[PDB]
Parts: structure tokens; C-alpha cells; sequence
DNA sequence: GGGGGAAGGAAA
DNA sequence: GGCTTTCCTTCCCCC
């Protein structure tokens, strides 16, 4: 294989910075807005400006404007971030049949069929960047390499606005210096788990005994790590079909008064509905974070599909069985629902 | 022993 | 804090 990845730089703080260009040069900062006082949330995205003082992915709306009071700070607009990446991912499909639509604003395209060698490859990655420059004046960096794992990788380390290649010796080069807590799909929980072992790099996971990995990390993400140590990673690149969606909302106080509760739940189904759009659920999923933030949730599958009535009546089964069997105060409620047909 | 599953992770 | 959507890793049902 000879992947290539494209990851939509600062995406949704981009997207605004084209409805309004009046924003480049300017901190932008897209905001999650809960809704239970001034400013609480937290912060989606931040354009590079803005990141360069501290304001990033996660901190509260209120510590970004500790840091940058004078930031333009603008809520998120999902559903307009949503179409331009479809447009975009449109726009890559004519560069390939194969591709896999990670997320919003992630794509891997598998060119085995339409490139010989990596020269080939990164002049097919500035074609792309620029096309999609041309159409949707969205920058965006490139990474190929011969897996997915790997192009990421790459994209990874040319972010923002780039391209690049980790060609065949460099993933050897990688696999010894790379610090494995930079390795998708591996976060704080894991890395750290994997510190305590003395793994701080991808080679170093043939060393350890496997079953004492398997019981560590887990088994998935133990074979997961040595495949890609043993430069036999090689994930097809599959065209990938949604399996769930969901809504849930932020209630103005904390309660575990049912009638209280209900308006919220009903009113996130509602919501819910209209994403599913033609898409018929037959499990649906109540999910509730009680006042501490841990997140309880309980569902049922059926054998048919779920009609919102049916949504309705059950949810609040469901949402009562939450109640029934944790104590705790309620300040989230939603829905979400899996199984399509 | 194991193949095929509802809930709480763990990562993105 | 912090959506939204993933895989998963356990605790089962039953071969
Ligand atoms: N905690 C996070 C991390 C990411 N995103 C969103 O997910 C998409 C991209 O992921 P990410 O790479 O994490 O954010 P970017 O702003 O695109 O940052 P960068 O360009 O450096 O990758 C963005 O459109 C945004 C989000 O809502 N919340
Ligand atoms: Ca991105
Ligand atoms: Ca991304
Ligand atoms: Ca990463
Ligand atoms: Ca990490």
C-alpha cells in the first residue's frame, strides 16, 4: 500500500474564517456553549493564533478568555461544518475509489491503483491540497506513507498547511525514536500504563512478554501496538458506514425528578430525529452525567425499527431505570441511537 | 472453549 | 470541563 491522508486544518475555526475572512490574523476561538451560566463549556477549536497563547481543544470558555479576553469567540456551528466537509470529501473521491472518511474532517485515501512510487504519491497530495484550495479555499496537510497508522502519522507531524512522506525506512527510523504516546489511538491512559512498562517506543512492545501486555492495555491494543513494532500493520482502507448518532442536552439544574427531567430528554429525541434522517435506529441508548460527571447510561435493542413514538415511550423506561438503579443528581440528558437497518 | 451480545471505558 | 462517534473489555446466554 501507498496511503494518503488529508486532516482539514483548524477545521470548524477555518470554516468561520471563510464565512467572514475578516478573522485571518485574528485568534478565533469555536466555542461549546452548555448552558447553565456566562460562559460555560469549553473550546472546540482555535485557529493557530489563538493556540499560540495557550487556547486549545478543551479548556473552558473561561480560561480561553482569561488568556485571551479580545479573542473572537463564536459558537458552533455543526450542521455548516458538516456540509463544507462533505463538499470536500466529494472532492476527494474523484482521486481514488477507496476512502475511508475517518471523521469530519479526516480521509484516508488508498492509491495502490492510481500512483507507482511515493514521487508520485506527494505530487498527487499537492494536486489535492490545492483542488481543494481552488474549490473551498480550505488549506488542509497531507500525509502518505504505506498505512494508515503511518500517514496519519505523517499529517501528524506536517500539520498545518503541509504534505509529507514517511517513506519505507523512515517508519524503521520511527518505530525506535517515535514516543509511542504520539501513536493513534494511544492517549494518557494507555501511554501512561505503557510508561510504567518501559515502553516508550513501538519496538519496545516485542521485548515485553505479550500476555503481560494483553493484561495491561488490553488485548485489541496490545496487537494493535506489536503489528505496527513489526512493520506488519496493514489496515484496509473501507468505506465506512455511520453506526450511531445522538443528542444530549444540558439541563438549567441538577435533578432527579423525573417530570423535571423529561422535557429535556424529549426534546433531545426530537433533535435526534432529525439527524438520523431516513436512517431507521432499532436501539436507542439513554445517556445521563450525573452532577459529578461520570456518565450512566442504559438501552435496549429491539428487533424492528424504532419510530419516535416508540423512542418516546421507551426512553423513559430507560431513563427510569438510570434513576431506579444510581442515586446520584442528573445535569445531562440525551439519547442515541445505534443499530440502522 | 467459544461465538455472538448489553453497559463503561478510552481516544479522537 | 468537553460534543460526538468509535471501538472495546466485561459480564451473559447458550451452544
Ligand atoms: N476536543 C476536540 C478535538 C477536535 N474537535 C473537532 O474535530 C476536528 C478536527 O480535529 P482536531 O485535529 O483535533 O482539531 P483541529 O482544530 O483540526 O486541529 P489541527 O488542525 O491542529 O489538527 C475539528 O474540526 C474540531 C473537537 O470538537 N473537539
Ligand atoms: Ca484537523
Ligand atoms: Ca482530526
Ligand atoms: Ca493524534
Ligand atoms: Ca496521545
Amino acid at each position: 500500500m501507498i496511503v494518503l491522508f488529508v486532516d482539514f486544518d483548524y477545521f470548524y475555526a477555518q470554516v468561520e474564517e471563510v464565512l467572514n475572512p475578516s478573522l485571518k490574523g485574528k485568534p478565533v476561538v469555536v466555542c461549546v456553549f452548555s448552558g447553565r451560566f456566562e460562559d460555560s463549556g469549553a473550546v472546540a477549536t482555535a485557529n493557530y493564533e489563538a493556540r499560540k497563547f495557550g487556547v486549545k481543544a478543551g479548556i473552558p470558555i473561561v480560561e480561553a478568555k482569561k488568556i485571551l479576553p479580545n479573542a473572537v469567540y463564536l459558537p458552533m456551528r455543526k450542521e455548516v461544518y458538516q456540509q463544507v466537509s462533505s463538499r470536500i470529501m466529494n472532492l476527494l473521491r474523484e482521486y481514488s475509489e477507496k476512502i475511508e472518511i475517518a471523521s469530519i474532517d479526516e480521509a484516508y485515501l488508498d492509491i495502490s491503483d492510481k500512483v507507482r512510487d511515493y514521487r508520485e504519491a506527494y505530487n498527487l497530495g499537492l494536486e489535492i491540497k490545492n483542488k481543494i484550495l481552488e474549490k473551498e479555499k480550505i488549506t488542509v496537510t497531507v500525509g502518505i506513507s504505506k498505512n494508515k497508522v503511518f500517514a496519519k502519522i505523517a499529517a501528524d507531524m506536517a500539520k498545518p498547511n503541509g504534505i509529507k512522506v514517511i517513506d519505507d525506512e523512515e517508519v524503521k527510523r520511527l518505530i525506535r525514536e517515535l514516543d509511542i504516546a504520539d501513536v493513534p489511538g494511544i492517549g494518557n491512559i494507555t501511554a501512561e500504563k505503557l510508561k510504567k512498562l518501559g515502553i516508550n517506543k513501538l519496538v519496545d512492545t516485542l521485548s515485553i512478554e505479550f500476555d503481560k501486555l494483553k493484561g495491561m492495555i488490553g488485548e485489541a491494543k496490545a496487537k494493535y501496538l506489536i503489528s505496527l513494532a513489526r512493520d506488519e500493520y496493514n489496515e484496509p482502507i473501507r468505506t465506512r458506514v455511520r453506526k450511531s448518532i445522538g443528542r444530549i442536552v444540558t439541563m438549567k439544574r441538577n435533578s432527579r425528578n423525573l417530570e423535571e427531567i423529561k422535557p429535556y430528554l424529549f426534546r433531545a429525541i426530537e433533535e435526534s430525529y432529525y439527524k438520523l434522517d431516513k436512517r431507521i435506529p432499532k436501539a436507542i441508548h439513554v445517556v445521563a452525567v450525573t452532577e459529578d460527571l461520570d456518565i450512566v447510561s442504559r438501552g435496549r435493542t429491539f428487533p424492528h425499527g424504532i419510530s419516535k413514538e416508540t423512542a418516546y415511550s421507551e426512553s423513559v423506561k430507560l431513563l427510569q431505570k438510570i434513576l431506579e438503579e444510581d442515586e446520584r443528581k442528573i445535569r445531562r440528558i440525551g439519547v442515541r441511537f445505534s443499530k440502522f437497518i
